[PDB]
């Protein structure tokens, strides 16, 4: 079953969490036909199945105070479900999440017009959809081709068959609108670590999505980044409600390691095939500085700018060195800069990263040359 990562986004209380619940119970009740919790160890991470696909779903909180949290997640989404209440219509955080979505590159967005159980005016609904499409278009998303499902997450969760049908329609779009993601299975194994929980009588288990390759039980691995590189052996692989012998590219899993204590592995480090990736502190890069037009800074920054650099599952402070003669960087400029991180991160040429500072996204770049 192909694995696809999705999630819920949208304004505070528009119905993200309820919808997540409605999706799992309607799908289990309709197509329904173990202490294993890989990524589900995280409360906002669920898993469910449609007839031909398996989904990893991250339910995001809608308050601006929590924007950080969803970034590392949205960046891993193959597609996102935008929840918008028909009552309120688009709100401030509907805008921000769409914006963040565009900045990190979420490839597809499906809309669930929620709380329609509270609205009887077909004209009201048409108007709201219309403005949701324009809002999407304003952020460079296919507003006119965007599937919009009119439903009620609450009535569906409560068992109302007429509304449950809308949940299935939504699931249908997840299956049809989001293309099957390509997986780098023929590359050396790599998995960025998100959660790290200890299981009594088993050792430590790290979770995350397998970026590329395959990790099989019995194979040895390295833990690279932040701390000094360590070595270990994969004693097991799990998923929500099942045990496996392998972890494949594109799959969200939990990996058991032997001889490693919970306090020796942390978020941000990566699990990898021995000797295939190294930790670096300094590197060169081609970075694009968002314009105000795109939600970036309104002013130029100078030498010694110390923003946060987002690499895979974590972010880390870094200092910037500018090109000889260059005194400032303007919003909207493309520039080559040498970056020095406060601590090492596993990387190689080509690795993408985002730059965030002061509550917003300032840049999007890629590692050009590793130095450290
Ligand atoms: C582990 C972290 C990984 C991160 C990476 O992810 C992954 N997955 O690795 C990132 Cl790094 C990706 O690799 C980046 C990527 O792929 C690139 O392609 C970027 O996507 C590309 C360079 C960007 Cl950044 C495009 C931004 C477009 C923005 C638009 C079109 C905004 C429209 C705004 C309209 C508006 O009206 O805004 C109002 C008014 C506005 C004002 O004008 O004032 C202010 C804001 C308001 O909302
Ligand atoms: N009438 C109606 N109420 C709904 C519907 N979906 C959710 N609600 C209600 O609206 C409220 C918010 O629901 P919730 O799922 O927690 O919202 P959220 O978007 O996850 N909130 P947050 O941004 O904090 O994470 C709850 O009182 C819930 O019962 C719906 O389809 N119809
Ligand atoms: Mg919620």
């Amino acid at each position: 079953k192909p694995h696809v990562n999705v999630g819920t986004i949208g304004h505070v209380d528009h119905g993200k969490t309820t919808l997540t619940a409605a999706i799992t119970t309607v799908l289990a009740k309709t197509y329904g036909g173990e202490k294993a919790r890989g990524i589900t160890i995280n409360t906002s991470h669920v898993e469910y199945d449609t007839p031909t696909r398996h989904y990893a779903h991250v339910d995001c909180p809608g308050h601006a105070d929590y924007v950080k949290n969803m970034i590392t997640g949205a960046a891993q989404m193959d597609g996102a479900i935008l929840v918008v209440a028909a009552t309120d219509g688009p709100m401030p955080q509907t805008r921000e999440h769409i914006l963040l979505g565009r900045q990190v590159g979420v490839p597809y967005i499906i809309v669930f017009l929620n709380k329609c159980d509270m609205v009887d005016d077909e004209e009201l609904l048409e108007l709201v959809e219309m403005e949701v499409r324009e809002l999407l278009s304003q952020y460079d998303f296919p507003g006119d081709d965007t599937p919009i499902v009119r439903g009620s997450a609450l009535k569906a969760l409560e068992g109302d068959a007429e509304w449950e049908a809308k949940i299935l329609e939504l699931a249908g779009f997840l299956d049809s609108y989001i293309p099957e993601p390509e997986r780098a299975i023929d590359k050396p194994f790599l998995l960025p670590i998100e959660d790290v929980f200890s299981i009594s009588g088993r050792g430590t288990v790290v979770t995350g999505r397998v970026e590329r390759g395959i990790i099989k039980v019995g194979e040895e691995v390295e833990i690279v980044g932040i701390k000094e590189t360590q070595k270990s052996t994969c004693t097991g692989v799990e998923m929500f409600r099942k045990l496996l012998d392998e972890g494949r590219a594109g799959e969200n899993v939990g990996v058991l390691l032997r001889g490693i204590k919970r306090e020796e592995i942390e978020r941000g480090q990566v699990l990898a095939k021995p000797g295939t990736i190294k930790p670096h502190t300094k590197f060169e890069s081609e970075v694009y500085i968002l314009s105000k037009d795109e939600g970036g800074r309104h002013t130029p920054f100078f030498k010694g700018y110390r923003p946060q650099f987002y690499f895979r599952t974590t972010d880390v402070t870094g200092t910037i060195e500018l090109p000889e003669g260059v005194e400032m960087v303007m919003p909207g400029d493309n520039i080559k800069m040498v970056v020095t991180l406060i601590h090492p991160i596993a990387m190689d040429d080509g690795l993408r990263f985002a730059i965030r500072e002061g509550g917003r996204t300032v840049g999007a770049g890629v590692v050009a040359k590793v130095l450290s």
